[PDB]
């Protein structure tokens, strides 16, 4: 595949789970249930998430290395919701042909780095750069864009890492709504796994969206 | 006491407490372990803690009633921070002047309001502005008081309120601090109740520091 065929599977991905979670039409700004939907909070919110990942809190728990596994689906979470407000804002291929020409996506595609302990506080200053312009209004899609390239390359990932990470949690984001996600009767906890680390560990071989969701069943039924 | 006076001891607990946390001339933006202290980076992290008291999540458990109590923890929990901005900006009896001199301060001061759910997407708008703001750079230190009193009388807090929240989120902070929260050895659960939950208990019955003090050493004992 081309890298515009991966942003276009991207954003009809996003686009199938964004309509079995929030009904159709929630690019209007509502769920079928009445909830408002704020791709700039879920974006920001996330980004909190995000930072939490790393040793940030100067009074706690002061030394502990990152998680790095937990830094890529953090990444992919705040991409789910990206793919969500391009898809609002408003032709899959037209879109994918714009995130394509962001300057910065080139660099993204490139083979990935590995991050160590003394690229925090840089991350984390990109990351709050993130929160700083998706809080306010009126910002630019290309400018946000460009921002998440450079942090998701400072974090260690590039399109290939994206793709297959993101296929995996868009499994798994299906799977929370068929189960209770929104009635709260979900369980996110199997046996003491949490369930974005039940993914991780699918994750380590290879396998197409069904077979994850049934792996992501028959872990489940356990629980 | 004077408005200003509650202002000032607000202040010297502040002071006293990231004095024990940080060390001395913390100001100067390092702890004694050698932590980078971002106040800003603490006062937006603290924001979106508080906006996950509410049901903003459009696609996970969206039928949930708010715990104003736990609410009104946040709120204090994001003043400990500002008190912190405050000081290191940098005469304790001059920065309440100041505090007080803030308009909607006065509107502050008076009896309090009682919200219900209708209120929490003002709410979240409001903490959106206070996360926008202190994840950007060079913004006015009043603006931001200004913002978060109007927060704080959303949320059903008055200076009574936020006092008397506050001299006990103090004390479990000192605590935490002379029970391992920096390397990671103290336990935040106590036989299934989180700290937090135990302070608020004790906070039902109008004691002072030291005894607050007291019963918590007593129950986490037990932990
Ligand atoms: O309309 C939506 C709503 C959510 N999502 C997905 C994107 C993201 O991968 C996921 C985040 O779900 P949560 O915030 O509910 N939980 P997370 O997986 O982040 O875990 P945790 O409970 O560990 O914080 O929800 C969508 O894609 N579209
Ligand atoms: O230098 C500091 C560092 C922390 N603090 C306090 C302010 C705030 O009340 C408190 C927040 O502590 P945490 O973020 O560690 N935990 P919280 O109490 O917010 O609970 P939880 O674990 O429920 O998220 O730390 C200071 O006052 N000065
Ligand atoms: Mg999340
Ligand atoms: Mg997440
Ligand atoms: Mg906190
Ligand atoms: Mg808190």
């Amino acid at each position: 595949m081309t890298n515009i065929e991966i942003l276009e599977n991207m954003l009809k991905l996003q686009q199938k789970l964004n309509d079995e979670t929030n009904g159709l039409n929630w690019e209007n700004g509502y769920t079928k249930e009445g909830k408002l939907i704020s791709w700039r909070r879920c974006i920001y919110m996330e980004c909190a998430e995000l930072i939490d990942s790393f040793t940030w809190k100067h009074w706690k728990n002061i030394s502990s290395l990152t998680n790095w596994e937990n830094v890529r689906i953090e990444i992919v979470d705040i991409w789910h919701f990206i793919l969500s407000l391009l898809l609002e804002e408003y032709d899959f291929k037209a879109i994918a042909t714009e995130v394509n020409a962001v300057s910065v996506f080139q660099d993204f595609c490139k083979e990935e780095e590995y991050p160590n302990e003394g690229d925090i506080y840089g991350i984390l200053n990109d990351i709050e750069l993130i929160i700083h312009k998706c809080s306010g209004f009126g910002f630019n899609l290309g400018e946000l864009l460009s921002t998440y390239f450079t942090l998701a390359i400072k974090c260690g990932l590039n399109l290939e890492i994206l793709y297959k990470t993101y296929i995996g949690k868009n499994v798994l984001n299906i799977f929370r709504q068929n189960n209770g996600y929104k009635d709260g009767s979900y369980k996110k906890t199997w046996n003491g796994k949490e369930d974005n680390e039940v993914l991780a560990q699918i994750l380590e071989q290879e396998l197409d969206f069904d077979t994850i969701y049934k792996k992501l069943e028959e872990c489940y039924k356990k629980a």
